[PDB]
């Protein structure tokens, strides 16, 4: 049923919709185009923060190190970093801005601190993700050209990598919890998966937004008294407007809730 419902939602969107879910309480998993590539856009920033935290755990980076930068480093969509040219920001403040506001300059400064897109990709390979690839910087990585494998993931690989990072022992307990806390504090996803999930659930998420009608959201969801559910949703080549694309994502969450046994709103 869920596959046919998502096929109909995909038709409404006019684009290509990818979904992956895994429930760590029951083990139930689901995919719709789960092995097809989609542009990550800003969903990669969750993985970037994880790679930075791994360097902190190794003593190669410090969350309190202050990065100064200039006006010339600002790229489009930098709501936090544009306020701190004068004083700089610490590595922790840049991770917070990249995840919770999707700040693009913060992501570029963190990519520079990591060594670049190949460093992030090599980190992902080292933790068992053989799919996801980062090739470019902000804002070019949001081009989302159909057929272009640069800066892509698959819904199943991204949800699997989130499980490794948030439940596995890749990161120290402090770093793992910090990453979770940043995702829980996200400010950009209120109209996406969060809008379709039960109000009692605790949610961390990272959105992505790009050209070619690309709207994405990846989330870790804790229902009360319940091991977490991981959800990755990618929508691209969509023909409907930005609010309608957000509503597609929220509807995926509602459809997952409806298909899940014993789960409901209210
Ligand atoms: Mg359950
Ligand atoms: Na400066």
């Amino acid at each position: 049923a869920l596959s046919e419902q998502l096929a109909e939602l995909e038709k409404r969107s006019g684009g290509r919709l990818g979904v992956a879910v895994l429930d760590t309480a029951t083990g139930r998993r689901f995919g719709y185009r789960g092995d097809e590539r989609f542009p990550m856009c800003s969903t990669f920033k969750a993985l970037l923060a994880a790679a930075v935290l791994a360097r902190v755990d190794q003593g190669k980076e410090n969350l309190d190190r202050r990065i100064t930068y200039g006006k010339e480093d600002l790229v489009d969509y930098s709501p936090v970093t544009e306020k701190h040219v004068g004083d700089g920001m610490t590595v922790a403040e840049l991770c917070e801005a990249a995840i919770t506001y999707s700040d693009n300059t913060a992501a570029n400064l963190l990519l520079e601190a990591l060594g670049g897109p190949a460093a992030l990709t090599a980190f992902l390979r080292s933790i068992g993700d053989n799919v996801t690839r980062l090739d470019r910087w902000e804002p070019e990585l949001n081009t989302a050209a159909p057929g272009d494998p640069r800066d892509t993931t698959t819904p199943a690989a991204m949800a699997a990598t989130l499980r490794t990072l948030l439940l596995g022992d890749v990161l120290s307990p402090a770093s793992r919890q910090q990453l979770v806390d940043w995702l829980i504090a996200n400010k950009t996803g209120d109209k996406r998966l969060r809008a379709g999930l039960p109000a009692d659930d605790r949610v961390g998420d990272k959105t992505g937004t790009g050209e070619h009608g690309t709207t994405n959201d990846i989330a870790v969801v804790w229902p009360p008294n319940h091991a977490p559910i991981f959800i990755a949703v990618y929508l691209t080549e969509s023909q409907v407007d930005a609010d309608a694309r957000d509503a597609v994502i929220a509807e995926v969450a509602r459809l997952i809730v409806a298909a899940w046994h014993h789960h409901h709103h209210h």
